[PDB]
């Protein structure tokens, strides 16, 4: 659906992710961190797979 | 052919790029901003994948 998987059959999947983050407006900040997660819940955090800064 | 792939059956491919950038010879730079494209025209951006720095 618009934002979640319903899984069909259980197993092994290759997972791949990709999400530009930018700012818009004002004055730009001096830092951002990141983390990126795929969970079993809104707040799932059980595989967190990169974080960059 | 030297700098392009010609698409033999239309469909869904899984395609990964990897490109290292980096400065050779006199003083280096204080910043780099490289933006990768999957294009169907020696100038197409039509598929922008990744914009690092």
């Amino acid at each position: 659906s618009s934002n979640r998987w319903l899984v069909g059959q259980g197993g092994t999947y290759y997972v791949s992710v990709t999400c530009r983050f930018a700012t818009t407006g004002g004055t730009p900040p001096t830092y951002m961190d990141v983390l990126l997660f795929v969970g079993l819940s809104p707040t799932g955090v059980e595989n967190f797979v990169i974080r960059q800064q």
